[PDB]
């Protein structure tokens, strides 16, 4: 609520005990099981806005709608759109225009651009959605979290991919880290994990507390503060 | 056709990964998860690691406890357990560290593809033990260990070897002690990496315990 230019920022993931988010072949499997998709479904419902990067868009589709009747409804009563603000981080304009997030539910949709994406997809996107230029070619993060916020956004849900979730992290927007670390191996060197990206080096690690640990179903919930730069 | 009881020990960052994109080792464990490591290696008849560990770190595999030491010795057994190198290529160093510290059998598990000058220079440190064309055969190579006594092998990790052993169907048990950091990066080793399961032949896991320990948090699954 203060004395920040940017949204509170959570990342909520589903990983592999490896820590895989999909396949090697990028493909969607299930991690969490129905009590975890219920707390998803609630966090999802107290956002002002969900994050997603173009890549879990063109593998997934999702709508990334709150699935609950009822905590649409009480969102709706409370005078809020029935889903949370829907953004991608989609640097070359990619987001299909029959994608699942332009056909389900009432609300908001943002596209956040780079300034290198094709004008011709920029103008289509425009007919869906509110379309952010901000950075060359990389989205910059750090301006767009602070458009958001100066539009009313003040908790912001992360919803994964690897580069998003290593775009985030690597600026210092993020607060805290949910992994919902389930009962499986999914395994490969090129399976996308919960951070992928550059990745830091040695003097740049980021520090992180416990803040619990709980488990849910035939997983475990590990939830996390972030610190900033060990060194 | 038999084989010991095997678990995989690693500590790892909160996104899963052994070290940075550079291979270079970090602080993930704190002293108490070093110690307890220590308790499980001076536990273990056999540790068994990666060529790409023992390039990348170079370490020793050594029980580090006197305490823990005298005890085995008490016991009849040699101070560390015995040390194992999966090694196709025959390309362990031979100034390595884990022929320079401590006493104990040394093991080297290569392919029979893997250059016989090599082999012979490795034979003056270690039992060299042949097995597969160009991959090693783990099945088969865990089949003879046991059958010089080894009963409880443990997988110091790698992410290369750790999927090797997973995707063979050798592993028992893994336990994960999850630091309190983010490490990053793509090409960044993760506890399992190689050529990955589909979504078809995922490995399914049982949640055996959790425990927090310093600022992390140790968890353990049964395999299957």
């Amino acid at each position: 609520h203060g004395s920040m230019d940017r949204p509170f920022i959570f990342i909520n993931s589903a990983m592999s005990a490896d820590g895989k988010l999909s396949t090697k072949e990028r493909k969607q499997v299930k991690i969490s099981g129905k009590l975890d998709f219920e707390r998803m479904d609630e966090l999802r419902a107290h956002a002002d806005a969900i994050m997603v990067g173009i890549g879990t868009v063109l593998a997934d589709d999702p709508s990334l709608t709150v699935k609950s009747p009822e905590r649409k409804a009480a969102r709706k009563a409370a005078g809020k759109s029935e889903n949370p603000v829907r953004v991608v981080v989609d640097e070359s304009a990619r987001t299909p225009l029959n994608a699942d997030i332009f056909k389900k539910g009432e609300g908001l949709r943002i596209i956040a651009v780079s300034n290198s994406a094709p004008e011709e997809k920029i103008r289509m996107l425009e007919e869906k959605a509110l379309v952010i230029k901000t950075g060359a070619f990389r989205v910059d993060l750090t301006e767009l979290a602070a458009k958001l916020k100066e539009m009313g956004i003040n908790s912001l849900m992360v919803e994964g991919g690897a580069t998003l979730n290593w775009g985030m992290l690597s600026a210092g927007l993020v607060d805290e880290v949910y992994t919902f670390v389930g009962n499986l191996i999914i395994g490969g060197k090129t399976a996308p994990t919960f951070t992928d990206g550059e990745g830091f080096t040695e003097n740049e690690l980021l520090g992180l507390e416990l803040s619990s640990a709980e488990k849910i179903e035939d997983g475990i919930l590990l939830k996390w503060k972030v610190k900033g730069k060990k060194n």
